[PDB]
This record gives C-alpha cells, structure tokens and sequence, in this order.
C-alpha cells in the first residue's frame, strides 16, 4: 500500500474547474481520467502517470506525474500534456503541478510548439 | 493500430546516455522502463504515458508524454519526471522533448521544488 | 506614455512575500530592484526588463518581463531568474509570471541548471 | 570589468537563425538587439538583462538572462520573451538557454499564455 494511495485516489478540480480522477495503485501507478473545461477537449481522456509510493516522512509533499493525449472518441487535438507535481496531504489536500502542453507540428513550428503553466488541484 | 505505433516501440538514447525503452500499444498507451544516466538513480524504472495514436499526416510530429517517479527496488530520490514532446519519423527518427522534475519538498522549499530540461532521443 | 506606465511603475509583492520595485519607461523600458523573500538572497539586486507599451485595448494583458542576476554587494548565488508574465489591470491589479531560474554549473551538471516556477504579485 | 565581459560582448546566432547582438557592461548589464528569424517579428527589438560579473572560477558557466518585447517600429506582437541561461567559454563558446514567451491574453486565455522552449547561441 502506497502511504497517500487513500490521499491520492479520488476526484480532484483544477482552477479552471476541469476535473481528475484517479485511482493510485499499491505498486505506484495512477490511472484515471481528465476532462479539461478549456481548449480543443471534450468529455473525458485517459490518463496514466506514476507517483512516490514511499514518500519521506519529514512533511515533504509526494511526488508525482501524468500524461493525457488528446485524442478520445469526439475528437483529436494532436497534442499531450503533462504534469509534473506534489501531493500535499492534510485538511486541505492538495496537488501543485506544472504542466507542459506540446502539440504535434512541422519541423518548421516546433519552436512554438510547448506551452507550460500551472495547475493546483484541490478536492472540493 | 496507432500510426507510429512501430516507430515509436523500441529503445531510445538520449543526450545524457540514458535508455529509455517502451511499447506503444494501438489505444494510445506507452508502457517501459527508463534508466538515467544522471542523477540520483539507478537501474531501471518504471514509465508509463500516452501517445497520440491517430496523428495528422501533413507532416506534423506525433504528441506523446511520459512519466517516470524515482522509486524502484535500489533507491527512492523522492522525485517525478514528465516528459512532453513529439516524435519525428524519417531516416533519424527523434523524440523531441521538455521535461519538468518535480521534487517532494517541504512546503516552505516549494518554490525551488521544478527543474526544468530538455532532451533529444534517437534510435542510435 | 506607455498605456500601462503608471499601472506597472511602482512596488509589487509576490506569494513569497519578496519586493519588486519597477519602473516602467514611456519607451518600454523596466528598471528596478528585487529583493527574494527566499533562497541565497540579501537585499536588493538590480533588475532590467522590458513590456509592450502599446498593448491591446480588447481586455488583454500586457506582457512584460526582467531578469535579475543574484549578485549585489553582500552575496553571489551565481545565478540568473527571468520572470516572464503579463500584468492585468484593474481593482485588483496583478502581475501573473512564470519564471526560470538558471544556475551557472559546470557542463556535466547542466541537466540540473535551470528551475521553473510561478508568481503572482499583487499591489498589497 | 566583469569576468566573462569580453566573451559576452558581441553577436551571438541561435539554432533558428536568429542574431542576438550585446553588450556586457563591466556592472552586470546586458543590453542590444534581437532579430527573430521566426514569428511575429521584423528586423531588429530592444533587448535588456543582467549576468553574473564575477562566476566562479571552477568551470562553472555564468548565469545570465534577457528580455525582449516584440514591439518595434514595424510591429507589435503584444508578447515578451525572457531567456534564461548560462554562457560557456572556450573554443566553442555558447550561451546554452531556456525560456519563456508570454503573450497578453484575456483572462479567459491565461491558460495558454505562456511558450517555453529552449535556444543554444554560439558565435558563429
Ligand atoms: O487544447 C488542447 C487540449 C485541451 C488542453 C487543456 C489544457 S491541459 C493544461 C491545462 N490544464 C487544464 O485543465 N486544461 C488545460 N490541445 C491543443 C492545444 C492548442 N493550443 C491552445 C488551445 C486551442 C484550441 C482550439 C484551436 C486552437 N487552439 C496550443 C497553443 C498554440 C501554440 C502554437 C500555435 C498556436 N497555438
Ligand atoms: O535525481 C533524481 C532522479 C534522476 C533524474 C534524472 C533526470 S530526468 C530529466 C533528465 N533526463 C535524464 O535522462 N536524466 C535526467 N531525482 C532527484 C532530483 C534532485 N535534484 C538534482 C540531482 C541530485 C542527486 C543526488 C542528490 C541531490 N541532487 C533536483 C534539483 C534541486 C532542487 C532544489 C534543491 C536542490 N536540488
Ligand atoms: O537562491 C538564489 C537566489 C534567490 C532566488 C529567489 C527565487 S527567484 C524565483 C522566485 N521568486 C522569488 O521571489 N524568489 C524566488 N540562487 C541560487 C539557486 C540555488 N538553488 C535553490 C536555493 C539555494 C540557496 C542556498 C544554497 C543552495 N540552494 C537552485 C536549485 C538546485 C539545482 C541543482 C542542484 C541544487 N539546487
Ligand atoms: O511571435 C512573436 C514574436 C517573435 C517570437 C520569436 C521566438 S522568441 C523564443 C524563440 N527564439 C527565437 O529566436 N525566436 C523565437 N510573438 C507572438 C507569439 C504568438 N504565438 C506564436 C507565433 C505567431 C505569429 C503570428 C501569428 C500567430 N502566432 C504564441 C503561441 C500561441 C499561444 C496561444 C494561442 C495561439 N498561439
Ligand atoms: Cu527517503
Ligand atoms: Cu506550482
Ligand atoms: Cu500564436
Ligand atoms: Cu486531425
Ligand atoms: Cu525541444
Ligand atoms: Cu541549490
Ligand atoms: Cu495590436
Ligand atoms: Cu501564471
Ligand atoms: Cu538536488
Ligand atoms: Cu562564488
Ligand atoms: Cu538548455
Ligand atoms: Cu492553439
């Protein structure tokens, strides 16, 4: 059993109110689900990462990521995301991540073809 | 079957001399082991991600990503990397990448919690 | 006069708490001084930057940014942040970044070089 | 006279073609023209940043970093790109960077504000 497998498994919200849900496995996998409010996205995708299943013990967050392709049964956005983040376990649970989005462009674009920002996910 | 599903499954080096190797299935998913050249690191390590599987044909690269925690049998650096990109098919096939590591940190050091990088992977 | 000279020229604190003291040229010019509430920091450090002084008038941000190198009279951390960002006008004004934080390393360390975070600074 | 002034000083090109022309002032200032070989750009944009003017003298490269806003006498792109970075001398010397481009967006687009991508300049 990994220490935040309970902590992490569940339904968490973005502050763009997109929604993630995930299931973190004993062994360290997560698998779910993301439905993003904004851009080319609609309905649910799948999603796959991994995460820290054996966290130090000192306060500090739990380390994790996950990756969604943009493609689903509506549509195809030729593009990935990842987050790469921590797991801050307590009252107010939270999931602070960064994210790199690259989209699938000519050799002649792929200069403009990776956006990053930041998502902080919270179970209410 | 997912268009680059053969271009993509097999080993892969990166700039640093780490081998990542990895299976694209026909839904979309990447499943393989990562081993750094670098870091605090050992072996190999699980990855799991996801992969564009019905890619434009105008050129463009196909959209994938994949996560790796630093946890395996040897050692737990307490730590996640995601990678983001794109593969490019032809004679030199390259998976061109950027990457954020995020670190299980303290709540106070989560400022300096991200590295961010980027690697280059050929077949050869 | 660029549109948001007086909106930007003045004293702005982040989420860390630190200080950036700016002044916004009719020229696009940004000239100031940081002082980080966090890392191997003491005082202030000089910073230069640039924004586009002739923004849109569709409700678009205006984007801007600088850079500070972490030497000053007490203390070199031999380092550079560019914070990249856009600053929003209103009740509220906020300047939202993203921001690089490289070190200067030796070659076989550059992989490790170069952190990534965000912050928001706010007028109070 | 910083450390590193005269290996600064001068035109530096990037892997797209663009020409990046400074100077290093003996303080810790950068300052020149950019020209974008790619983009929403034409001819020459103010450039202004720092480095570090004493950096360790262990092989470690120095930490500097710079911002363009892609306004001009010709155009305006409402963006700003800061690079963030450390210059390596020798025989080969570069400017290895990473950096971040924000375009001003409404506050419904913030999400997709923000490029990241990386440049590596040498001297010819
Ligand atoms: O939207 C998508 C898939 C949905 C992405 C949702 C993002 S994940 C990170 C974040 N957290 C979240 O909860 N939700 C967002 N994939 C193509 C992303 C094309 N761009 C912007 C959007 C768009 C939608 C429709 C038509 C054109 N664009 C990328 C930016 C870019 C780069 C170069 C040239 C032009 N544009
Ligand atoms: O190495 C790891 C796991 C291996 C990471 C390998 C990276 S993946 C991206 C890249 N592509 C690749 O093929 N190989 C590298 N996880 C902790 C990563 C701690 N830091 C730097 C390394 C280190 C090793 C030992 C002791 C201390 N550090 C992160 C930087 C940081 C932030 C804040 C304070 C201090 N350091
Ligand atoms: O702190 C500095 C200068 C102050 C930086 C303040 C940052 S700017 C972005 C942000 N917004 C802000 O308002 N405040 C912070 N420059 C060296 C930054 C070394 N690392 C982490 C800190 C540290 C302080 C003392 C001793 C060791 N570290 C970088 C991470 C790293 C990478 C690889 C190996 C080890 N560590
Ligand atoms: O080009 C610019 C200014 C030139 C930028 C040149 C870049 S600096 C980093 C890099 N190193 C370099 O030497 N050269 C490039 N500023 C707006 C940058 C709009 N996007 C992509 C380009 C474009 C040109 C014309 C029309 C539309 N786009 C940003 C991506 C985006 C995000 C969201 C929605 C849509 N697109
Ligand atoms: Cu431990
Ligand atoms: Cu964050
Ligand atoms: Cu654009
Ligand atoms: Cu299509
Ligand atoms: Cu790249
Ligand atoms: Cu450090
Ligand atoms: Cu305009
Ligand atoms: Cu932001
Ligand atoms: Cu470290
Ligand atoms: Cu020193
Ligand atoms: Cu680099
Ligand atoms: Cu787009």
């Amino acid at each position: 059993m990994g220490r935040d497998e309970a902590g992490i498994t569940g339904t968490w919200y973005n502050q763009l109110g997109s929604t993630f849900i995930v299931t973190a496995g004993a062994d360290g996998a997560l698998t779910g689900t993301y439905e993003s409010a904004v851009g080319n996205a609609e309905s649910r995708y799948v999603l796959t990462g991994r995460y820290d299943s054996a966290p130090a013990t000192d306060g500090s967050g739990t380390a994790l990521g996950w990756t969604v392709a943009w493609k689903n049964n509506y549509r195809n956005a030729h593009s990935a995301t990842t987050w790469s983040g921590q797991y801050v376990g307590g009252a107010e649970a939270r999931i602070n991540t960064q994210w790199l989005l690259t989209c699938g462009f000519t050799e002649a674009n792929a200069w403009k073809s990776t956006l990053v920002g930041h998502d902080t996910f919270t179970k209410v």
